């Protein structure tokens, strides 16, 4: 529903990416961190392709003495984690309502069965 | 409450990597994941030390078409690399020690800009 003109934006933004070559393995991810989360919840329905995964909306830890809501994006290439970065970072300048999250590339070590 | 043993094992194991040591920036985590939420929420909250905290539990996607476990996981953020492996080790000493305890699958994590964690 809500989450839907973001879809198309990264739709055609990302490409050739967003077809999973089914060689890669899972090994890197964007984490997208902000305070509000129903945000995030529409990036998170937002990148949903073949080659590009989000993950469902959680916390970081805070010592108790504000949430800190993120959301974390698998993608098969470095390559591709990048250009997840910057699609979101032109959505945010393309569209002024769309508030302005912090983010950081991830690097595993280990692959992840997101497939197969 | 009932992650109260597994905590303790943690707590001398890691020793000083416990601390702070306020310097160090966090760009460095440990994923575990497995097809059990409980055990992975116990890990949760046995991993919250000044210089190890725990996010809290959460899933991996899956394709719709894929026949699938719903796979569940939690990031547990560190220091330095130097606490992430020991921290990939401190969880499967407690593995071998306790054999109760599910195997979960882990992998060392390297973020590229830091985390706001202070
Ligand atoms: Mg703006």
């Amino acid at each position: 529903a809500k989450a839907r003109p973001q879809h198309i934006f990264y739709r055609r933004f990302l490409g050739k990416d967003g077809r999973r070559d089914p060689k890669c393995q899972w090994k890197f991810a964007v984490i997208f961190w902000g305070n509000d989360p129903y945000g995030l919840k529409k990036l998170s329905q937002a990148f949903q392709f073949g080659g590009v995964k989000a993950g469902p909306v959680s916390c970081l830890p805070h010592p108790g003495p504000p949430i800190t809501y993120c959301v974390y994006v698998y993608c098969q290439n470095k390559d591709t984690s990048k250009k997840v970065q910057m699609a979101r970072l032109a959505w945010e300048a393309s569209h002024p309502l769309a508030g302005n999250l912090q983010s950081s590339i991830v690097k595993f070590k280990k692959p992840l069965p997101l497939t197969q």
